[PDB]
Formats: structure tokens, C-alpha cells, sequence
């Protein structure tokens, strides 16, 4: 416990009708890297400029100066980490008439303890009332989609009702690092009516969850690479989910009341030269109620994969049909009943590669009960927010000396901040970049909060030896127990730090509390930022920076007696520069993304590892994680050099079987009570080379499992890779049985 307290600070002192904490606490935010940091406003109230919040006034223009100021990163511009906007909405109604364009790098925030709306006017015109992604004559935009990183939207009614034509309250054309949060969309239940809830076309996410949709033709079009969705309501819907492709996402926690078809999912072809449609679908504790299907394809499967499905946990009341194809055969009868777990698609077993096509009840799904709350499910976290906490109960780092502007030292005014409050005030990171040359530890029973780019950044000599790997930031003492939550921070390095291991992660939940240590909007953003030594400038895709541009040793590392619930984090080694300008790509060493030595219970919610040397995730002696979805990508360099180079073997980091040219996306030792549910591991280059993507041999395996793990994969998805899944790293699972769109996919891997 902090020095300033005699016992832990448990609830909030906030009366409760105090506005939220985060509109009356101290703006002191800086953006570090900012051509002005010292007049560029990182939070703004959007009453300070104009809005009227009554409902008559239309406040649009008000709202987008409020996003707009400063100088931010606009049309012609590719991406940013130096014009943060935190745009915060105190209670009201807030008319609006056209799109607010959400920039890069921005996060609308509503009052969390009386939800401002944003209510669309009857004129309202344009694609969507929030903008993540405006199009421009001529079907350019101003953010490549698969880069359109940075963005959330968080405590708001969405009233699309005055609108007698059709109306779309959110298009969230986006990728990683981004989420929607406690939003409840209020759409016309009238018949024949055009609302939508979210329009979204494309991308490569992602996490979202904490929604409800109340009415409306579409409660939400998705179509994106992948996405973890947790906790979304859809009642008295047309269609709750018109899935129109994907590559394979998971949902978790999901309720439909009420609604014609439940998900709505377009079959395509199983070729890569083909038409793409919904590649998979994850489904896991869905409950539906009232709903004509519960699922339904777009087309027909006759015997081989062509859209996968995988269904656990499904409770049915008054729904007649469970799976069925559109205007074509019931699949599975539903009624009033629980699926306990169903699949459609090739099912596998053990080390021989022969594929099962299946439309049917598989092997009931092992859920470790550490995993499951007290109602049996997936534990389903949100957010913490402190709704109940007055602005007194936070301490600000700026007030207690750290400067956040990229240059100062920051380290003991940090260490001192932990030594005085952890436990007695939620610590509050203004934002800023915070330079950091020593460990800081984050002891058991601490809340950290950021606001929108709030970065520790390790630095120095500590860090740069990959023979003596030092942690960044260590989440907890050894042996640790207690309540750790971090939220809307981004863990980092400036260059060389060759033996940066950024997080280490310690602590464990206490007895009889579940995900009380856990990460939200929380990212590890590995180079390719401003002021980082990690840009284009020296870095080049040649390899000429060489020992310069190694960013770090381990992302993350979970340790033996850790636990963690993850949701969102985005383990990114860089593969391009988002500073610069152009979006060039980088040539940066990371030895590993993710290595888990956890006991559990381990929660990766929508977690993401990219462009790590030897493997994006490394389970080793691990025991009770639920996955999913996980996403991965191979560095863009290698074969250039082979595993592990420029980093030596090391003999407690790295798996016995290195990669073979490649990293693996997810390799297993001796692990027990591991559930994959839902995966996306890619590889889209050979030595900065597309041209292997359509023969589809980028490398040649991917996922690797010795022989004793108690792992099970479901709905696992990879690209461009021979072998899909290996046992001892030889290749089981053959890519050219399970084509499936642009991705092949395994439906259901187990060992027996
Ligand atoms: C899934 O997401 C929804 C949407 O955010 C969550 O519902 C929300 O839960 C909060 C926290 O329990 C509710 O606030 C509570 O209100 C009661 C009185 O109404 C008060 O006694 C409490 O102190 C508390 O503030 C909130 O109303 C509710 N929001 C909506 C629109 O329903 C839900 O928690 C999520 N479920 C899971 C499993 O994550
Ligand atoms: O698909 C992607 O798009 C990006 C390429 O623009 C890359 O930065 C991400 O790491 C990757 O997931
Ligand atoms: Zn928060």
C-alpha cells in the first residue's frame, strides 16, 4: 500500500450528482512530439466550443471544432501519434445534422454516469452520425482502412428515431487499437424503416463490446478482416448482424431478443481468386429469445467448407431454427433448448491430417471452470471507468513532477508517485510521453488511468543488452496479489533497447475476485512513432540501421504466478512508420511478442502480437487461458534474416523448435486448460515480397503444439502457410484441404 494511506481506496467519494470525474479533474495533457506542445489542447468539453446540448440547437459544428482544434490529422494525412483529441461530452442532448468525422488519434467520451446523445436531426445527410473514415470524390478516403488505428467511442445514446429515411449511427471503418464502448443505439421498430447501427465495410480489427441496440432494420453490417465482440444486445431488430464477409471473428456474450434473423452471414467462394464472404464465425454463450433464426447462411455447404461455424454455449427460447440456410434448408432445429457445441466445417484430430467435414454436435468444448464467472461463462469484463469516483480520488503524475514531454527523466518522479499512492488514489497518467531508464514497478492494488496517449517509454543502457533482458514496466512484485487495472495506456521503448522486456506481468487476481488484474485500451505500440529512434529515418527496409534498431526483447511477459484479463491489446512490433508521413515501412528486432509461463486464469480478449522475431505468442508451462480471438502477423522481413536472428538462441525465451525461415504465430510447450477460440494467424511477405501471396506459400508453418499440451483450437484461421498446424514441428493440418476465401481455415482441432 501507498505511503499517503492507511488502508486501500475501495469505492468512490463522488455525490451522485456530480457530473463524471473526467470532466472537473485537472486538463494538464500534452501531446510530447506536437509542433506545439505547449498551446495544443489534448482534452477538449465540446460546450467550451459552442455546443448547446438542448436538443434544438444543432451543435455539429461545435462537436467538430472540439474535434478539429489544433491542427490535427486530417485529409492528406496518413496517420499520428502527435495530435491527440480527447473530446468529452458533458450531459445534454446534441443535435446533429452531419457526420462528426472522427480524426485519427481521437476518442469521443460522454458523461459515464448520465449518457449524453447525440440525436440526429430529421434533415440529417451522410453515411453515418461518427465518421471513423470520411470518403472523398473519386473513392479515395482520407485513412487507408487496414491503417485506420487510434479511435473510441464511449458513453452515448444514439438516437437515429427522428429520421424517416434510412440513417446509420456509427461507420467504424477501422483496425486495431480502437473500441466502442456503453453505447446504446435507439433505432425506429417502425416496419419497412432504413436504421442502422453500425456500418462497417472493411478493415482489420479489433475489439468492441458493452453495446445495446434497440430496434432498426440492421442492428450492425460488419465486414472486417477479424474482431473480438463482447457483450453486444440486440432487441427488436430486423437482422441483429449482417455479417457480409471476414475472415473469422469470435463473439462472446451476445443476446438477441426479438429480431427476424439473429446473425445474417454471406456465403462466398473457397478459392483466393474468388468472391469473399464470411470465412468463420465464433460463437460463444449466445442467448436468443424470440428470434425466427438464430443463424443464418447466405447459401448452402454440400459437403466441403465454404464458411465455418462454431457454436458453444447457445441458449435457445422460442427460436425455431438454429442454423439454416436463406430460403433453403433448416441446418439445425433450434426451439427452446442449449446447443452445448455444434460446428460447420472440417473438424480435426490428433496428428492425422484428415479432415472431417462436419454439420453437427462435436466433442462438447472443455471450459476450465477458473475461466467461467459465477453464472458458467467466459468472464465478461468491461472498461473500468470509476463512475462512482470524484476527481479527489485520483492523483495526477503531472502534479507530482513527471514532466510527459519526451525529454525529462520521468523515472523517479514515477517510482515516487507508485511509492506514495499506489493503492490510495487512481493514478492518473495526463497524457504525454514519459521517459523512463530504470524498472518501474507497479506494486499489487494500483489503478492507472491515461487519457488517449499517455506513453512510458524505456530507454538507456538498462535496456539494452538482449544477453541480460530488463522489464520496462513490472505489473505487480513477484508472488503479488490484488486488484491491478491499467486503462488507456500505451507501453513503449525508445530505441536501441535490444533487452526491453515492456511488460512483465506478476500479479494475481486475490482470492475470490476475477479479473481484478486486467489491461483495457492498453497497448504496447513497438516503434514506427515520433521521437522514438525507431522511424523510417533509421530503420530502412535494407536492414542499413542494423543494431540500432532493435526495439525490444518481449513484449509481454506473463509469468508463472500471474493472472490477467487482456481485452484489446495490441502487441505491435512496427511495420511501418506512423510519423512520418507516407506510411513507410521499417525494419525493426523484436525477439517475441507474447510469452505466457501463467497458471491461469489468463483472459485474451481480442489481443493482437505482430511482427516478432521468433513467435508472436509462446506458451510454455502454461495452464488455464481462454484465447480468443488472437490475431498474429510475421515480420515483414523474414526469411531476411531466419529465426532468431539478429537476436542469438536463448534457452528461457525462445521454443525448443525455432520457426524454419518464419515465427510462429502461437507455439505451445507442456500447457494444460488452453482454449483457442477463435484465431487469425497471417503471413502476407517473403522478404518485403507480396508475391507468395497467391500462391498462398508465404512460409511454410505457423502454429506448432508438442505432444503432451492440453490445448484445443476452434474456428483457427491462418493465411498464406502449407501447413496450418503442426505437431513437433512437423505439418498436420495441410492449408489445400480447408481453402475458404482468401483465408483457409481449421474448424475444430483436438488431440483425441
Ligand atoms: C454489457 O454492457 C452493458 C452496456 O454497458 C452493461 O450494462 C450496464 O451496466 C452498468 C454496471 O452495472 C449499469 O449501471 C448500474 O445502474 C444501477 C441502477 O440502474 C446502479 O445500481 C449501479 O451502481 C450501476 O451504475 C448500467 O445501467 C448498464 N447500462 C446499460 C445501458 O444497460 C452490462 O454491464 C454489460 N454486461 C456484461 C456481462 O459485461
Ligand atoms: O493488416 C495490417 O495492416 C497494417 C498494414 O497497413 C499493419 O500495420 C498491421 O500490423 C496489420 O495487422
Ligand atoms: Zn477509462
Amino acid at each position: 500500500l501507498g505511503s499517503t494511506c492507511s488502508s486501500p481506496l475501495t469505492h468512490g467519494s463522488a455525490a451522485p450528482g456530480d457530473p463524471f470525474w473526467l470532466q472537473n479533474i485537472q486538463h494538464q495533457g500534452i501531446a510530447a512530439f506536437n509542433g506545439n506542445p505547449g498551446g495544443y489542447p489534448v482534452f477538449r468539453n465540446v460546450k467550451n466550443y459552442g455546443a448547446k446540448g438542448d436538443g434544438n440547437t444543432d451543435d455539429t459544428a461545435a462537436i467538430q471544432a472540439a474535434i478539429n482544434a489544433g491542427g490535427r490529422c486530417g485529409q492528406g494525412c496518413d496517420s499520428t501519434t502527435t495530435q491527440p483529441a480527447l473530446v468529452y461530452f458533458p450531459p445534454g442532448t446534441y443535435k446533429v445534422s452531419s457526420p462528426l468525422v472522427v480524426l485519427y488519434q481521437t476518442q469521443l467520451i460522454g458523461d459515464a454516469k448520465n449518457l449524453p446523445t447525440l440525436l440526429a436531426a430529421p434533415n440529417f445527410s451522410g453515411i453515418a452520425l461518427i465518421d471513423a473514415d470520411p470518403y472523398l470524390a473519386g473513392g479515395a478516403q482520407y485513412y487507408v482502412n487496414q491503417n485506420n488505428f487510434f479511435r473510441s467511442v464511449r458513453n452515448f445514446v444514439i438516437d437515429l428515431r427522428q429520421v424517416s429515411g434510412s440513417a446509420t449511427g456509427i461507420h467504424w471503418q477501422v483496425s486495431q487499437a480502437t473500441s466502442l464502448i456503453n453505447i446504446v443505439f435507439q433505432m425506429s421498430t417502425a416496419a419497412g424503416n432504413q436504421h442502422q447501427g453500425i456500418f462497417m465495410e472493411n478493415g482489420s480489427g479489433g475489439f468492441l463490446g458493452d453495446l445495446v441496440f434497440n430496434g432498426g432494420n440492421i442492428g450492425a453490417t460488419f465486414g472486417n478482416q477479424q474482431f473480438t465482440v463482447r457483450n453486444l444486445t440486440f432487441n427488436n431488430a430486423n437482422t441483429a448482424i449482417n455479417a457480409i464477409w471476414n475472415w473469422g471473428w469470435t463473439f462472446q456474450r451476445i443476446t438477441i431478443n426479438n429480431c427476424q434473423v439473429g446473425f445474417d452471414l454471406t456465403q462466398g467462394g473457397t478459392s483466393n481468386t474468388g468472391a469473399q464472404g464470411v470465412g468463420a464465425e465464433a460463437i460463444i454463450d449466445a442467448v436468443v429469445t424470440n428470434t425466427q433464426t438464430f443463424v443464418r447462411w447466405s447459401g448452402a455447404s454440400s459437403g466441403h467448407l465454404q464458411g465455418s461455424l462454431v457454436l458453444n454455449n447457445i441458449q435457445l427460447t422460442n427460436v425455431p431454427v438454429a442454423v439454416g440456410v436463406k430460403g433453403g434448408p433448416t441446418v439445425l432445429a433450434g426451439g427452446t433448448t442449449t446447443i452445448n457445441s455444434w460446428a460447420q466445417g472440417n473438424v480435426y484430430h490428433g496428428t492425422n491430417g484428415n479432415p472431417t467435414f462436419t454439420q453437427g454436435n462435436i466433442a462438447n468444448i472443455n471450459r476450465p471452470g477458473v475461466l467461467l464467472d459465477s453464472t458458467g461463462r467466459i468472464v465478461s469484463k468491461s472498461h473500468p471507468q470509476y463512475t462512482g469516483y470524484a476527481p479527489s480520488d485520483f492523483v495526477s503524475v503531472r502534479s507530482q513532477g513527471a514532466k510527459g514531454d519526451g525529454h525529462t527523466d520521468d523515472t523517479q518522479a514515477i517510482k515516487n508517485v507508485f511509492a506514495k499512492y499506489a493503492g490510495c488514489k487512481i493514478i492518473f497518467f495526463d497524457a504525454g510521453t514519459y521517459i523512463v531508464t530504470d524498472t518501474i514497478q507497479i506494486p499489487a492494488g494500483t489503478q492507472i488511468v491515461g487519457e488517449v496517449w499517455s506513453v512510458i517509454m524505456g530507454t538507456g543502457s538498462k535496456f539494452t543488452d538482449y544477453n541480460n533482458p530488463q522489464p520496462v514496466i513490472q505489473v505487480g512484485a513477484p508472488g503479488s496479489s490484488g486488484v491491478v487495472e491499467i486503462t488507456d495506456m500505451i507501453f513503449t521503448t525508445r530505441g536501441p533497447a535490444a533487452g526491453a522486456i515492456i511488460v512483465e506481468w506478476n500479479v494475481h487476481d486475490p482470492s475470490g475476485q476475477q479479473a481484478a488484474a486486467g489491461a483495457w485500451d492498453t497497448h504496447l505500440i513497438i516503434g514506427g512513432t515520433a521521437q522514438s529512434g525507431l522511424q523510417v529515418g533509421q530503420c530502412p527496409t535494407s536492414g542499413a540501421g542494423g543494431n540500432n534498431c532493435f526495439a525490444d526483447f518481449l513484449g509481454l511477459h506473463l509469468t508463472s504466478g500471474s493472472s490477467a484479463y487482456l481485452e484489446g491489446m495490441w502487441v505491435w512490433l512496427a511495420d511501418h512508420d506512423l510519423d512520418s508521413g507516407g506510411s513507410q515501412q521499417i525494419s525493426l528486432w523484436s525477439n517475441g511478442g507474447i510469452m505466457s509461463e501463467s497458471q491461469g486464469p489468463v483472459w485474451l480478449i481480442g489481443t493482437a502480437s505482430e511482427h516478432h522475431i521468433n513467435y508472436q505468442y509462446f506458451l510454455k508451462n502454461a495452464a488455464n487461458h481462454y484465447i480468443g480471438l488472437a490475431q498474429t502477423e510475421t515480420p515483414y522481413f523474414q526469411p531476411n534474416p531466419n529465426p532468431p536472428a539478429p537476436f542469438i538462441t536463448n534457452s528461457n525465451f525462445d521454443p525448443s523448435q525455432l520457426g524454419q525461415g518464419d515465427a510462429w504465430a502461437m507455439t505451445v510447450q507442456n500447457s494444460h486448460g488452453i482454449l483457442v477460440f477463435g484465431a487469425g494467424f497471417y503471413s502476407f511477405f517473403s522478404a518485403y515480397n507480396t508475391g507468395c501471396q497467391s500462391p498462398q506459400n508465404c512460409q511454410n508453418q505457423i502454429v506448432n503444439v508438442d505432444s503432451s499440451s492440453d490445448i484445443a483450437f476452434y474456428s483457427l484461421t491462418t493465411v498464406d502457410t502449407t501447413w496450418q498446424f503442426s505437431v513437433n514441428a512437423q505439418g498436420v493440418i495441410n492449408r489445400s484441404n480447408n481453402p475458404n476465401g482468401f483465408a483457409d481455415t481449421i474448424t475444430a482441432w483436438t488431440r483425441n
